[PDB]
């Protein structure tokens, strides 16, 4: 548990300002790239922290400026953050854009946040650029740490903004979720405190981290606890998922985890002689959270790995968003978490409509107890729900954020909240779930979210991407589009390929290529690929898209890949 001393600190600047001065040579991040090993003390991270604010504070920023990252995942880039807050400014840290000349995304977060400079790493100044889309850029390699000396400490306020970020969603028109310090410590302490960490906890991350769990719970969670995290990229895992297991194995980490696909993505890709050397018995914690989470997948993941040390006791099931700042409702750690089972019908009043173990029926995995405070609320007449009612998940804590950067009005559609008739003020999540016996099954979202991909235009972009990517030599047109099916949404993308006749060790290598050039371009995860014969589209985008939609529902396929199917 943490001591007194950092319980009393006002911010995570006095936080690891306190560390630095007790223990400097304690290590505490670590990154990996391939077989190299680079560490960094609290003395180190406070000593860049102060040069990277002396040098924001040289070039004229002031509390309260927002300070673009790209986030290139690395020591460089936590450094950087730090550096932000040390100088009082918002930092904004985002993806570095994956192609050189699709910068729209970056491009709007530009324009909403304003920042006065953008810091990113040698590397890319080159790539990107001196100005970035208009801002002063700097990059990190030229901050020399002599400059520490001559910071200039600001008075730090708890309701100051301490970073800012933006939702996995809302590409077209980004929100950036507004964090102040108090939203972040008490955040912060409730994950230390909910999951049970310790002094030798150890967390190990692939997670992008640029935003929530990979960096809220990856990486600020252990700076501000004194514990160790160790992390390597994702396009590392992305390329070879093995070495995640690896990792944990040669670390002992104890904590580890990620969205539910890369539990299955393991599964799919790593083979049996392969899995020779794992230990995973230190891992007593793989939470899995940030999407819907499967019982299958967790099945399927603790059979693949149990004779490696694996337990399912580890799996911790847990809810959040960015709004929240991170970490909303989660378990006991090393319990084994719930599931329900619902008939195949509901009720119209979104009463939930239990079955036995019928024969149309579906599994929910509970996604823990609130640790926030969670009502679940009728989104149209604003009235409390019955216990096993669906309703919105409404949300209040000191964790919940403070708005939508430059948005009042789409803040007050969030974070405004009052329930008929009282009185608190709520967040709405867009979620929908019911609560039973105190745990929150979350059953969907309220915006129709095949509406919502389409309003964010990903399977236009997703088949641009591979068109624009060099897998376009080896096939013909694609598509992209999301199904329904069985209760889960499935992102699916179908191209026509040149070689209908490639072997089997052709056609998994493509899939493979296939879903990490996805994952890279968008960060987001292909669920099903079909294969066809090159010319089998007819000769827009658009009856090409509802084309392939219409006669997959109902023609000739080469191959099918399903992530989560063994
Ligand atoms: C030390 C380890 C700590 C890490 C702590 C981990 C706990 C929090 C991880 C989630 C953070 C989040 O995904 O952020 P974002 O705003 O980008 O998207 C949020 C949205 O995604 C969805 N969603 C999150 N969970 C879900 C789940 N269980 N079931 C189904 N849907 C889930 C919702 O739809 C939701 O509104």
């Amino acid at each position: 548990s943490l001591k007194k001393e950092y319980l009393q600190c006002q911010s995570l600047v006095d936080v690891v300002r306190l560390r630095a001065l007790h223990s400097p040579n304690k290590k505490s991040c670590t990154f990996l790239n391939k077989e190299l090993e680079e560490t960094m003390t609290y003395e180190q991270l406070d000593q860049h922290a102060k040069a990277i604010a002396a040098t924001l504070q040289a070039e004229g920023a002031k509390p309260g400026d927002r300070v673009l990252l790209l986030f290139a995942p690395g020591l460089p880039l936590i450094q950087a953050f730090l550096g932000c807050l040390y100088a009082g400014c918002i930092a904004v840290p985002i993806y570095p854009p994956a192609q050189e000349k699709l910068l729209d995304k970056a491009q709007r977060i530009v324009t909403n946040s304003k920042p006065v400079i953008v810091l990113m790493i040698a590397d890319h100044i080159k790539k990107f650029t001196p100005k970035f889309l208009k801002i002063p850029a700097i990059a990190l390699e030229s901050i020399e740490l002599n400059r520490s000396s001559s910071w200039q400490p600001t008075s730090i306020k708890s309701n100051d903004i301490a970073f800012l970020q933006y939702t996995s969603g809302s590409t077209m028109h980004p929100k950036g979720v507004m964090v102040s310090h108090h939203n972040l410590l008490d955040n912060l302490n409730k994950i230390f405190t909910s999951f049970h960490m310790n002094d030798e906890t150890i967390i190990f991350s692939w997670l992008p981290p640029h935003h929530d769990m990979g960096l809220i719970g990856c990486i600020l969670t252990p700076i501000y606890g004194g514990i160790q995290a160790i992390m390597m990229s994702p396009f590392s895992f992305l390329q070879n998922p093995l070495s995640w297991l690896k990792h944990i194995t040669k670390y002992k980490a104890t904590i580890s985890g990620s969205p539910n696909f890369a539990y299955d993505y393991c599964v799919k890709r790593i083979r049996e002689e392969k899995k020779e050397g794992l230990d995973l018995s230190s891992w007593v914690t793989a939470f899995n959270g940030a999407e819907p989470v499967r019982e299958e997948t967790m099945e399927h993941f603790y059979q693949a790995f149990k004779e490696f040390g694996f337990r399912k006791e580890a799996f911790y099931p847990c809810y959040g968003l960015a709004e929240a700042t991170l970490l909303v409702t989660g378990g006991t750690p090393g319990s084994s978490y719930k599931t329900l089972t619902l008939a195949k019908e509901q009720f119209q009043d979104h009463r939930v409509h239990f079955a036995d173990d019928s024969p149309g029926s579906y599994k929910l995995v509970s996604s823990g107890n609130p640790i926030q405070e969670v009502k679940i609320i009728d989104p149209d007449t604003l009235i409390p729900c019955d216990f096993d009612q669906v309703g919105e998940i409404w949300v209040q804590s000191n964790s919940v954020a403070k708005g939508y950067w430059n948005q009042p009005e789409e803040t007050r559609h969030a974070f405004a909240g009052k329930i008929k008739d009282d009185s608190a003020i709520y967040l709405r999540t867009g979620d929908l779930g019911f609560l039973h016996e105190n745990e929150l099954y979350v059953t969907g979202r309220i915006k129709d979210l095949i509406i919502i991909y389409g309003k964010n235009h990903y399977p236009q972009d997703i088949e641009f991407s591979l068109m624009h990517s060099p897998l376009h030599h080896v096939l013909g047109k694609c598509a992209a589009f999301v199904i329904q099916e069985e209760h889960e949404y499935k992102l699916t993308v179908m191209c026509e390929v040149k070689n209908r006749f490639m072997d089997d060790v052709a056609q998994d290598n493509l899939f493979n290529e296939i879903f990490e050039l996805v994952y890279e371009n968008h960060q987001l995860e292909v669920h099903t690929i079909v294969l066809i014969p090159l010319k089998a589209m007819p000769h827009s985008g658009k009856i090409r898209r509802n084309f392939c939609r219409k006669h997959l529902l109902d023609l000739p396929i080469v191959a099918t890949w399903q992530l989560n199917k063994i």
